[PDB]
């Protein structure tokens, strides 16, 4: 028998904390999850609920009669997200039998310890261990805190509706979770959803003031191409962290227009050298002078690392003045999944 009901001793009250963490800038480490480019970012704001009430017993059930928990990891895409996932609604036909959804969720790795829950207003959550002892309960927040590795708690409005937002963390292990109503006679409030495995990827952005690409290439009076390298840029992340960061784009936008280079080069190409690698890539432009210089496919990793830039001038076809130069300058974008709960709330 699973008791919900009656209070414990060894429970106390939890505390929300996030790390407040900077990303910084001045003038190789992979991903712990192996999230890259072509991972999906989950948003809140983009979360559906199925309207089917009886959700619930569509999920196969253990020989011992507990719906295994789902296993996020490195979701590709919606379908991922939907096997993951596991909800259901407190009215349902198979909440009588024994007062409650039962689950079971199995911890073996570090990098794979997160319970991520969207709790509406009627709806409470209790964790236990492998001795069927009380580890966690929703309604104060309390827990045996050997248990866990990190706590997290907010409000997001999921499918127009106000939820608890709850993300933490387990020691390896054995557990079982139990969904139960907190007033029966409510009207609303009956859905619950979770996700087990990898934390949330949550899709940042982050901008630089330092000037890469810039420089003045001024004809040599001979060749019809001329080169320089140009800045590199230090990303650092906070000490412990690097492997939280998964770097997924890189924008450079152009801030030469008014130079107007176009008068005497025919083109001008961008270069830049990940965090990630070590070898040069040429940027794709967007489209034409003055667009966006992009890398939407960079080496998986940290963000934490060396950008290095440079350019080449392809001078017009009849140039002929002596004084004629290109002055060269882009912004640094980059764009990264970082873990809900552990980096962002
Ligand atoms: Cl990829």
């Amino acid at each position: 028998h699973f008791n919900t009901e009656d209070n414990d001793t060894d429970l106390t009250l939890l505390q929300s904390k996030i790390a407040t963490e900077e990303v910084t800038c001045d003038f190789r480490v992979s991903n712990k999850y192996m999230w890259s480019a072509s991972t999906m970012e989950y948003n809140f704001s983009d979360q559906k609920w199925t309207s089917n009430t009886e959700i619930f017993s569509t999920y196969a059930k253990t020989s011992e009669g507990f719906v295994m928990s789902g296993f996020l990891l490195n979701p590709k895409g919606q379908s991922n997200y939907n096997s993951a996932l596991r909800e259901g609604y407190l009215n349902d036909s198979a909440y009588d039998e024994n007062q409650g959804h039962y689950y079971q969720c199995v911890v073996s790795d570090e990098d794979c310890n997160n319970i991520t829950f969207m709790l509406e207003s009627n709806v409470n959550v209790f964790i236990f261990d492998n001795d069927i002892n009380l580890i966690y309960r929703s309604s104060d927040e309390a827990g045996v805190t050997s248990y866990f590795d990190r706590y997290y708690s907010t409000t997001k409005t999921i499918a127009g509706t106000s939820n608890k937002v709850i993300s933490l963390g387990l020691i390896d292990g054995n557990y079982y979770i139990v969904f139960k109503v907190k007033d029966a006679t409510a009207t609303t409030g009956y859905h619950y959803g979770y996700y087990a495995g990898q934390p949330l990827p949550i899709a940042q952005t982050t901008t630089f003031s330092d000037l890469t690409h810039y420089t003045t290439i001024k004809w040599n009076r001979s060749s019809s191409s001329q080169s320089a390298s140009t800045q590199t840029l230090t990303i650092n992340c906070p000490s412990g962290s690097e492997d939280e960061y998964a770097l997924t784009g890189v924008k450079f936008s152009d801030k030469s227009k008014a130079f107007a280079n176009n008068t005497y080069a025919s083109s001008i190409d961008y270069y830049y050298t990940p965090a990630t690698a070590s070898y040069s890539k040429k940027l794709a432009q967007t489209g034409g002078w003055w667009s966006d210089l992009v890398d939407n496919n960079p080496p998986s990793g940290s963000i934490d690392g060396n950008y290095a830039t440079s350019v080449t001038v392809h001078w017009v076809s009849g140039i002929s003045y002596v004084n004629a130069s290109c002055t060269t300058m882009t912004q640094m974008t980059l764009d990264y999944l970082v873990p809900f709960g552990i980096i962002v709330g």
